[PDB]
């Protein structure tokens, strides 16, 4: 088919030979038609490729209605009736320099390509179109690739920067081809709002990358095609620069300014996270022409760096800052995506699952944006399957919610079982029977400091604080392992529990545990910088220096803590914890096996003497930790028994193991040490207990997978 | 505002003209760049008002000669 911009002066040609209803179509009409005024808005004027290859048209101008007056007179049928095959032929004859210069369709050129014989003045004097002379010379200096479809605007090849690497989402929109998005709708209107800002048209969208700066700038693309997009912004369309760079070979990205400089201000231009020093700076001399509306975007990273100099050119920019999206976004576009890429892999899916995934993925997401994690997650879950179901086996076209959430995300770390089986409110009123699993004993330390997390779960924590405990006994009571159970019950980590020293990180630790820069600032940080889940193990306070305790209350009050790049990061996800061991004294009440509010009293009194009421007053429970009974000795059996079978009967040997309180008092009795409790008996097992099968083993006297205790 | 009119009701336009303070004051306030100038605003001048205005008019139901502002 003929070029509609073609076409569109073709039957305005056909249109031409209509107004004055010439007789028949004929060489010298359409050079009435190519032209509605010398303007270069009629190209075959001025910006031709003949007046610029051979015949200028300016005086030129003169004789093409000269001849379509003198044309005899008709009726109006009989014009644009006949293709004239004489013209007629330039519908096919203009298919010729779409060869020799390379185009498929029959363009504006081509148009006036095949007329290049009669029409004309072709005389003696013939002023005429000069066959391959005037367009294959400028067919490139006009355009230099000139096809691309019958349908887009002037093919005149004004700028070929925008032409070449400027991508307009809005045609792809009403193309159909990106994905409608949700939710930055408040940012979309702003940051258009921001464009629609006559001051500062130009945001900068802040944020970590990844998060849907762009897919912003989608149904902002969408909004320009949804017609949305303000008065003041209506004209415009996106162009989005994808820099590619690829003698200076950037000038190309400036000598583009002036391509939209030709459409003047038509477009938009988005930039995502390139904004930095270009050649040398990038962009504004077309801004800092005053013009060019642009959507600018970054991490506050890149925001940090140049832009932080002039800050002037910024003056065009409001800072936006995108948040990682709400469950409903997330939701949201799942819901629209949901079915999107279960049919992009042909598959389907539980809703129930997809709003469950955000949920875990939400909670246990690491690093990234959720919903790409999610989306992620979501293909992941699809794909996964998906290449499950298309490889033989696939049953299920359709797929859970739980595998789909669970086994899926256990790609994550894992535990699946445990992210099933939790509401979020589960742990709590199952917790402290979970917790009487772990840690012998101890029903205060049971209820206490679990109901005392349970009003930091619940919903109850403060938007920021944590949950906060000292604690007096062995270490090696469980203490640790308390913690331990808490990093493993609540957060479903052990990496969780950390060993943070107040002993002897203690004075200028305050540096090392992070430093205003003068590579974590300090201990401290990146440990939680990564991640806000932790479980704080403050290591015998009472023998810090006070110089942190303040910065420690500052843990203690509100939760976060100013960083060496001076961020203050939350902790509140967390729980506060700190140790004391200084009532192993005041065990001898409980060796006297009072109440320990005998002491505890006293501890109070021994706690309340060294620090601030308020660095005291944060703790939500202090729990001693009671006297051994010799189930509270001989229940950590099953611990070590346990950790025995975690190796030889399950992660390697497969051999089953038995004893008797025989042999356990022949162990605890001896195993039990005073003030370090059985932590002795740990390390002492290690052989006679263990190297008595390490012998056994090679001795193989009895073999794997029996067991025989003594 | 004298370089497009003097253009143009000369020969093209014809023009008679209207100003709102808007404009008056908006080209003034909003159209003048404290830094980088109403040198957009020289462009912009085309877009909020000859771009508009001529939009306005070059569908000729408001005639020749007339005019209206913002
Ligand atoms: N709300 C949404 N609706 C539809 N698709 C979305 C949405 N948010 C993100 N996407 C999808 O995310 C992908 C691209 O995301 P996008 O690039 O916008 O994230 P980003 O934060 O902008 O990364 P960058 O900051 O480097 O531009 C596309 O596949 C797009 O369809
Ligand atoms: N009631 C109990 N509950 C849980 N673990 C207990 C209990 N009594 C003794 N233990 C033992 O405590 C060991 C770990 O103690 P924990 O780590 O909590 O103290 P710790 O502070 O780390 O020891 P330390 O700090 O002195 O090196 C476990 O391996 C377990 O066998």
């Amino acid at each position: 088919q003929f070029t509609e911009r073609a076409l569109t002066i073709l039957t305005l040609a056909q249109k031409l030979a209509s107004d004055h209803q010439h007789p028949q179509l004929q060489p010298i009409h359409i050079l009435a038609a190519f032209i509605e005024t010398p303007e270069d808005g009629s190209v075959p004027y001025l910006q031709n490729l003949i007046e610029k290859g051979r015949y200028d048209y300016d005086l030129f101008k003169k004789v093409v209605n000269r001849n379509l007056v003198r044309i005899p007179q008709q009726q109006p049928a009989p014009a644009e009736i006949t293709p004239s095959y004489a013209l007629g032929k330039v519908l096919q004859d203009a298919a010729k320099i779409q060869k020799q210069q390379k185009d498929s369709f029959i363009a504006q050129d081509h148009i006036l390509f095949a007329l290049f014989n009669d029409s004309s003045i072709q005389q003696i004097f013939k002023e005429a179109q000069v066959d391959i002379e005037a367009i294959k010379q400028q067919a490139l200096e006009l355009r230099g690739n000139t096809r691309i479809d019958s349908r887009g605007a002037d093919t005149n090849t004004p700028l070929e920067y925008l032409s070449k690497y400027a991508i307009d989402m809005t045609e792809q929109a009403r193309q159909g081809k990106l994905d409608p998005v949700i939710g930055r709708e408040e940012e979309i209107r702003s940051t258009i709002r921001v464009l629609a800002r006559r001051i500062k048209s130009n945001p900068c969208l802040i944020g970590e990358p990844g998060i849907g700066k762009t897919a912003i700038i989608e149904g902002v693309a969408q909004r320009i095609i949804d017609d949305d997009v303000p008065t003041i912004l209506q004209g415009a369309k996106l162009f989005s620069l994808d820099l590619a760079a690829l003698g200076d070979f950037e000038e190309r990205f400036k000598g583009v300014l002036k391509e939209i400089e030709e459409s003047k201000t038509l477009i938009v231009l988005f930039i995502d996270e390139i904004h930095m020093l270009m050649a040398a700076n990038i962009l504004k001399p077309a801004l800092s022409r005053g013009q060019l509306k642009v959507i600018g975007a970054t991490t506050n990273n890149e925001y940090r760096s140049i832009v932080e100099k002039d800050g002037a050119f910024e003056r065009r920019f409001q800072k936006i800052e995108v948040a990682e999206p709400s469950v409903r976004q997330t939701v949201a576009i799942l819901r629209g995506l949901q079915p999107k890429y279960e049919i992009h892999h042909g598959v389907r899916i539980l809703d129930s699952a997809l709003v469950t995934a955000a949920q875990l993925a939400k909670r246990y997401l690491p690093y990234r944006r959720l919903p790409d994690s999610a989306l992620d997650l979501v293909d992941i879950s699809c794909a996964g399957v998906a290449v499950a179901r298309d490889s033989k086996p696939s049953m299920i076209q359709n797929v859970v919610d739980s595998d789909t959430i669970s086994e899926t995300a256990a790609r994550l770390t894992g535990i699946p079982v445990k992210k099933l089986s939790e509401s979020e409110n589960e742990k709590l009123i199952h917790m402290e029977r979970d917790l009487s699993s772990e840690v012998v004993g101890q029903m205060d330390a049971i209820k206490a400091v679990s109901n005392a997390v349970r009003l930091s779960r619940s919903g109850l924590a403060n938007p920021r604080q944590p949950a906060s405990f000292l604690f007096l006994g062995l270490s090696g009571s469980g203490k640790t392992e308390l913690a331990k159970k808490v990093a493993g019950f609540l957060f479903n980590d052990e990496d969780m529990m950390i060993r943070v020293d107040c002993s002897e990180l203690s004075e200028k630790y305050a540096v090392s545990k992070l430093l205003g820069t003068t590579d974590e600032g300090g201990f401290l940080t990146n440990q939680l910088q990564y991640k806000p889940y932790s479980v704080l193990l403050f290591d015998e306070v009472e023998k810090a220096h006070p110089d942190v305790l303040t910065v420690m209350l500052q843990m203690l009050d509100d939760g976060r803590i100013t960083s060496g790049q001076g961020k203050t990061i939350d902790c509140s996800n967390c729980i506060v914890i700190m140790t004391s061991n200084l009532g192993a004294e005041f065990i001898n009440s409980q060796q006297g096996s009072k109440i320990q509010e005998s002491t505890k009293n006293l501890v109070m009194g021994a706690v309340r003497q060294h620090f601030r009421p308020e660095f005291l007053n944060r703790i939500s429970s202090i729990v001693i930790f009671n006297k051994l009974s010799r189930k509270a000795i001989h229940k950590i059996v099953d611990i070590r028994l346990k950790e025995i079978e975690e190796r030889f009967e399950q992660n390697d040997k497969h051999y089953k193991l038995n004893l008797t309180q025989e042999a356990k008092d022949f162990l605890a009795k001896y195993g039990y040490s005073d003030d370090m409790g059985a932590r002795p008996l740990n390390r002492l097992i290690q052989n006679e207990i263990l190297n008595k099968l390490a012998l056994r083993i090679l001795k193989n006297e009895i073999k794997d997978k029996e067991t025989v205790n003594v």
